[PDB]
């Protein structure tokens, strides 16, 4: 584009849980911190309620694979803010 300045003001990267209902919950996960614990982080909450849902980003919508959680956050780009989008099913 025309910069040439990246990384100085911190190293994490942010990411907003969505849902069925609605609104959606910001969270703060590392640049390394693995992705799942977004996911397990929301699923702990409510315990038994979305059953299987699914995790995506908004953009470019290119869905998540297991290799997405196993690997870090900022490795999909999620730094400093991202968005996600629930499937639940049921």
């Amino acid at each position: 584009m025309g910069h040439h300045h990246h990384h100085h003001m911190s190293t994490v990267a942010r990411i907003q849980f969505r849902l069925p209902d609605g609104s959606s919950f910001t969270n703060q996960f590392p640049s390394d911190a693995p992705l799942e614990e977004a996911r397990q982080f929301a699923a702990q909450t409510v315990g038994n309620t979305y059953g299987n849902f699914s995790l995506a980003t908004m953009f470019p919508r290119r869905e998540f694979t297991k290799e997405d959680y196993k690997k870090k956050l900022l490795d999909l780009e999620l730094a400093p803010s991202a968005s996600v989008v629930l499937l639940p099913a049921g």
